[PDB]
């Protein structure tokens, strides 16, 4: 009833923003791609998660999509390639902006918050998307802090806004944490489906992987960072525990669907090995190289390649066999 | 030190406050020129401003109007795509130049509410109406007024609102709103006149309108704007800027579409 939860707030923010859309005098198609923006209707879910009146819950939440498809608006204008109208685009983006502010002004604390919040880091967001666009990334690092502007600082205000708007018990710094580790997650996974969704290159991380300028092993890192991250900040008391599975679920997405399309058959990381003694020698051997493995009690058997047609011998103790040897296992 | 010095040091510090914002945010010399260039933009918050008594809550009221006038004037190079200006500067300074609109006026508000209050109120006219003009273009004067009581009058109109929700109160907010309303529209007349060359301007030169209607108009929106300024406590220093951006229409303008 979460996963209905979630579901239900996604479908009633795109019946909010499609509406205002439309009362604006947005075309259909302007309508159909507000509608069509599942993951920006459905992220404000996430952001209110902390917020215990499920009444101010449905309010924070709509108002963030509000201005969560505003700004993706005008994105959609400063590319100006999704065939739509510009003047519809821009007018809707600042209609939908203005009800935003009125919106989260009425639910918010204090007065100033909601506009401190969006002064605060403006010149580090929009001066971060201009050089983002100047200065293509060329290695992870440079992927990272252009990322850490348009994605994690972009959601992190959602993230304070949340927090201001969302009455008692919402530890802001957390809520903040979160957005932003949790949109940096989003963000990869964006560049690694937009290289063939939009055929998308300069500063891309999928095209960079490709080239060569950015190692699998460094992303599956900078995954299991963010995983941490967030993790953390949804375990800061009061606690979000509702959204540790959506962590997981994303993350697990880019590592185990997306990441693979654009690494190979070797994927992240070194070569596994299987270390045992033999006739004496230290040996080491490659998976690649196995070819038979079978268990005898707690003993794990099996054959390599060792150069031509000389097929070599060995067998490990279970505890110091590597899970992909123990994966041959399950699958012979 | 009469009102013409007042607004010619109020124009030079609206613009430096543009600038000095625009170029911080990553604005190209390009685009911090282009925003420099905006004369009666960066002139008109001054115009709006006149019923301010403190000259510090004035000042910084007018600069403030500044950034987001010249926001909404990105926006709109953004949507008509014909500046040659990088389209990611024009947004991204754009959408910083309003949060510091935002920022400054709520920090001057009476009740910081009422900034977002008077952005909502009439933002459907305003964004629906930008969108029915330039889609279904005017043919006559009563089409091209409908229309310029949009993107001229009601834009304008918000910050008139503005200026007196952030300035000292006792201010009369709807004769605010009505100066900026009618002033707007004489303004936008002028802008389409002169834009021609450099729309009211061709419907005039192939007969669609009468010079004598575009005459009355212009008197109509003059009496609006002094009828504005006359009600208490009065806004007497901006007599003389009506009659000027009036008079410069009927002598200057309307002669080179007759």
């Amino acid at each position: 009833d979460d996963d209905d939860k979630m579901l239900a707030a996604e479908a009633a923010n795109r019946d909010h923003v499609t509406r205002c859309v439309a009362q604006t005098g947005g075309s259909p198609d302007l309508v159909a791609h507000t509608a069509a923006l599942r993951l920006y209707l459905r992220v404000p879910h996430f952001l209110t998660e902390w917020t215990t009146d499920p009444d101010r819950r449905a309010a924070v939440s709509r108002a963030l999509a509000l201005d969560i498809v505003s700004m993706k608006l005008l994105d959609d204008l400063m590319d100006d390639d999704t065939g739509l109208d510009r003047v519809e685009l821009a007018c809707v983006c600042l209609r939908l902006h203005l009800r935003a502010l009125h919106e989260l002004e009425s639910l918010a604390r204090d007065p100033k918050a909601v506009t401190d919040i969006l002064e605060q880091d403006a010149v580090h967001l929009c001066g971060g998307q201009i050089r983002t666009k100047r200065s293509r990334a060329t290695n992870l690092r440079e992927w990272r802090a252009h990322a850490s502007t348009y994605g994690s600082t972009f959601l992190g205000r959602y993230g304070a806004l949340a927090a201001a708007c969302g009455g008692e018990g919402q530890p802001a710094d957390s809520v903040r944490e979160f957005a932003e580790a949790f949109a940096m997650t989003i963000t990869m996974a964006d560049d690694l489906t937009d290289y063939d969704r939009n055929g998308e290159r300069d500063g891309n991380l999928a095209h960079l992987m490709r080239t060569g300028a950015v190692a699998g092993q460094d992303v599956v890192d900078l995954l299991e960072e963010l995983r941490g991250r967030a993790l953390a900040a949804v375990a800061a008391p009061p606690g979000a525990p509702g959204l540790v599975p959506v962590v997981h679920l994303y993350t697990d997405d880019v590592l185990v669907r997306l990441l693979p399309r654009h690494l190979g058959e070797a994927g992240a990381g070194a070569m596994a090995t299987v270390k045992f003694k033999y006739k004496g020698e230290e040996k080491e051997v490659d998976i690649s190289k196995i070819k038979k493995v079978w268990r005898v009690g707690k003993m794990i058997s099996f054959t390599y390649d060792e150069g031509g047609g000389k097929t070599g011998r060995g067998a490990v103790s279970e505890k110091d066999a590597p899970k992909e040897l123990l994966q041959m296992l399950e699958k012979q």
